[PDB]
């Protein structure tokens, strides 16, 4: 068993990143399927901000985590990333291998770059060759 809301914030503190500005290569969509899950939440707790609060559903997360808070819960996510707490939960979500093991590492811009990398937008999906001629003949085709 485990769904522990460890109440010990004492401190509070982020951990974003210098280089690999985490705001402007993570948006709100690709974090909020993350955070709203409560496991995440529980590692995000002990570097959760004075006065921020957790968002449970990804609507009200993207409401809530627009951009000033967003870049302060997204450094508390790489806060519990750079510990490597929440390293094992990036698998869970069907994320690249290489931004799983950036989480378990504890480094948030091999994460960062992986993901974009990765997860790259661009719809590829199905590279077989089952078609496209790229041996072609010479005479009259």
């Amino acid at each position: 068993s485990n769904a522990i809301l460890a109440t010990m914030n004492v401190p509070a503190g982020p951990a974003g990143g210098q280089q690999v500005d985490l705001a402007s290569v993570l948006t709100p969509e690709i974090m909020a399927p993350i955070l709203a899950n409560a496991d995440v939440q529980e590692r995000l707790l002990p570097y959760l901000p004075s006065g921020e609060s957790l968002p449970q559903t990804a609507d009200e997360i993207q409401n809530t985590l627009t951009s000033p808070q967003f870049q302060q819960a997204l450094g508390m996510f790489s806060a519990a990333l750079a510990s490597g707490q929440l390293g094992p939960l990036m698998c869970q979500f069907g994320l690249p291998a290489e931004a799983v093991e950036a989480a378990n590492k504890g480094d948030v811009e091999a994460f960062a770059k992986a993901m974009q990398n990765n997860a790259k937008p661009e719809q590829k999906e199905g590279d077989t060759k089952d078609k496209k001629d790229e041996e072609e003949d010479m005479s009259l085709d």
